[PDB]
C-alpha cells in the first residue's frame, strides 16, 4: 500500500506542474513497484501517460488507481 505514501513524491515535486490526478493513472502500471519501476522504467512514463490517459478517464480508476 505504501505506493500511496510513494505517491507523494508527485506531490512533493511541486516543480513537475503538482500533478495528482495525472500521476494516478500511470500507478496502475506501477502499482507493483512504486520506487523500483519509477527509477527504472523512467521511460515507459512516456507514452503510458499519452496512451492511458484517455483510457483511464474512460474506467475511471483514479481512485483506485492506489490499488
Amino acid at each position: 500500500m505504501r505506493i500511496y505514501k510513494g505517491v507523494i513524491q508527485a506531490i512533493q515535486k511541486s516543480d513537475e506542474g503538482h500533478p495528482f490526478r495525472a500521476y494516478l493513472e500511470s500507478e496502475v502500471a506501477i502499482s507493483e513497484e512504486l520506487v523500483q519501476k519509477y527509477s527504472n522504467s523512467a521511460l515507459g512514463h512516456v507514452n503510458s501517460t499519452i496512451k492511458e490517459l484517455r483510457r483511464l478517464f474512460l474506467v475511471d480508476d483514479l481512485v483506485d488507481s492506489l490499488k
